């Protein structure tokens, strides 16, 4: 399984959107899926 | 007579907001009323 991530959080805060309030903006960016098929099994509870 | 205050001033200010403008905004928190109602006496005008 590959993750890929940027490592960091990055951070916004602004007053100047709405007069009374801050609106926090926090974010990062991250992705991923499997990357070898044939490196994880799993187990179906069917048959 | 009590006030209550913060001495600070605040004076955000946002090309952000509306874009042709500045919005130069000034807070400063305070408040009070009257904490004795016997230190304080009145003159009406009438009868």
């Amino acid at each position: 399984y590959t993750i890929a991530e940027r490592p960091d959080l990055r951070v916004l805060r602004d007053p100047f959107s709405a007069k009374p309030h801050v609106l926090f903006y926090a974010s990062k960016r991250v992705g991923g899926d499997v990357s070898d098929f044939a490196a994880i099994k799993l187990l179906k509870f069917a048959a």
